[PDB]
């Protein structure tokens, strides 16, 4: 029985290396890796690939690894799929620790966009959890942390990091943990999927993937949201996305809007993120 040797990028940055059989489905890797992570609440959770063309894809734990990662390196990353809207309603810790690591890469990536204080106090939380208590024999004036709190740290950032951290002394891993994500949850871009687009009219536009549903960012004056429920079909073909938007109350029909992608790769693979995310939220 030939197995295939699996590399995964784990949330806190670490390696994975574990053997499948070559034919073997993505559940699983994902199951293996699950396992090594004591992860229990899964569901919120999958593996990522580089496809041919450098994008992010998400491993389909139904169909076979080769046939997914076709002619690359058998390599993934362990990844947030299913933001929660409400992390305190998850039933494990451990569930509310690696959304912790998935999101501290959302921030210091650009990819969730962060004030100062906020980056201060999400900053703070991480080092309560990780160090415990304020301690000023470790942090002089000129202290600056090995935490990443940030895309771009400044010695201001790092001050007010550690006037936060002296506020959360007596407070456990798990409870800073639950306070970072509490305040997380209320940034205007967590658990937004970004996907790169054009309108019906060729101007350049973004469509985010999120819990609550579809939203199109056009002008920074002007964005469209499209809630679950009011999405009734979605579809591709060739480079076009089309989602069907409910008839209003005594409206005879339903509308169509139209979006352009950079290739019908990138069509197909905002569709399937569409789907997943309508049902994981439609049960939740
Ligand atoms: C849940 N929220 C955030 C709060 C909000 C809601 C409406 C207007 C301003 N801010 C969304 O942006 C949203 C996403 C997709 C569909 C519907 C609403």
């Amino acid at each position: 029985p030939k197995s295939m040797q699996c590399k995964v990028i784990l949330l806190d940055g670490s390696e994975y290396t574990c053997d499948v059989e070559k034919r073997s489905r993505g559940q699983v890797l994902f199951d293996k890796v699950c396992e090594h992570l004591n992860l229990l609440e899964k569901d919120y959770f999958g593996l990522t690939y580089r496809d041919a063309e450098n994008q992010k894809n998400w491993l389909d734990p139904a169909k076979e690894i080769k046939k997914q990662v076709r002619s690359g390196a058998w390599h993934f990353s362990f990844n947030v799929k299913f933001y929660p809207p409400d992390p305190a309603q998850l039933s494990e810790d451990i569930t509310r620790y690696y959304l912790c690591l998935q999101l501290r890469d959302d921030i210091v990536s650009g990819r969730l966009p962060c004030s100062f204080v906020t980056l201060a106090l999400l900053g703070s939380y991480t080092v309560q959890s990780e160090l415990g208590d304020y301690d000023p024999d470790e942090c002089g004036s000129d202290y600056i942390s090995e935490f990443r709190f940030a895309p771009n740290h400044t010695k201001e950032l790092e001050d007010k990091v550690i006037e936060l951290h002296k506020s959360h002394r007596g407070m456990t891993p798990a409870e800073a943990e639950m306070h970072f994500l509490e305040n997380a949850k209320k940034l205007s871009m967590y658990g937004v999927d970004l996907h790169h687009a054009k309108d019906s009219e060729g101007v350049e536009i973004m469509l985010g993937v999120c819990a609550s549903g579809l939203l199109i960012y056009r002008d920074r004056l002007r964005i469209n949201r499209f809630a679950w429920p009011k999405v009734l079909k979605i579809s591709y073909k060739r480079n076009n996305f089309y989602i069907k938007i409910r008839p209003g109350e005594f409206e005879q029909f339903e509308s169509t809007i139209g979006f352009k992608l950079p290739n019908h790769r990138a069509a197909k693979r905002l569709w399937k993120v569409c789907v997943e995310h309508h049902t994981f939220f439609r049960l939740l």
